[PDB]
């Protein structure tokens, strides 16, 4: 679980998204597993607008953070779940690393803000839905 606030928006994994998300829902893309939904109270995460491929993920099943290099984002084969069939997942970005499916939702962050979010994983690998060319969550 997990989720990025910044300003009136509140950012999720579309397959995590509850049913007040939906009802106050801004944005939606199953093709990145994101999902923006609106809120009352302001958040104060910043969001990074770079190129960067080195971070920090927070991995909720080790109760730890790990250094991570990432992949540019990009269009990658995802295997079959109960919320989606196998497909191209867009603008995923992936990093040797663990993760296990609870782990959607924690923060990749780099020194400019935040990066993604977990958002698939597994054989040691961990993949993140980047947030950074989002730019309308600014404004
Ligand atoms: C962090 O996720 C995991 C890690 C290890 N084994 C499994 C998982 C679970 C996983 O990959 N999912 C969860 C359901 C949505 C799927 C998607 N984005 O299409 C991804
Ligand atoms: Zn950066």
């Amino acid at each position: 679980s997990g989720a990025i606030y910044v300003g009136n928006y509140r950012v999720v994994n579309r397959h995590l998204a509850t049913h007040n998300d939906w009802a106050n829902l801004v944005w939606e893309d199953s093709s990145r597993d994101l999902l923006v939904s609106s809120t009352t109270a302001q958040g104060c995460d910043t969001i990074a607008r770079c190129d960067c491929q080195t971070g920090v993920y927070y991995c909720s099943s080790r109760r730890k953070h790990y250094p991570v290099s990432f992949s540019k984002p990009s269009l990658i084969f995802v295997e079959a779940s109960e919320y989606y069939p196998a497909r191209y997942q867009s603008h995923l970005m992936l990093a040797v690393g663990h993760s296990e499916p609870g782990d959607c939702g924690g923060i990749l962050r780099c020194q400019h803000g935040v990066v993604g979010i977990v958002s698939t994983g597994g054989n040691g690998l961990v993949g993140f839905a980047d947030v950074r060319d989002l730019l309308w969550l600014d404004e």
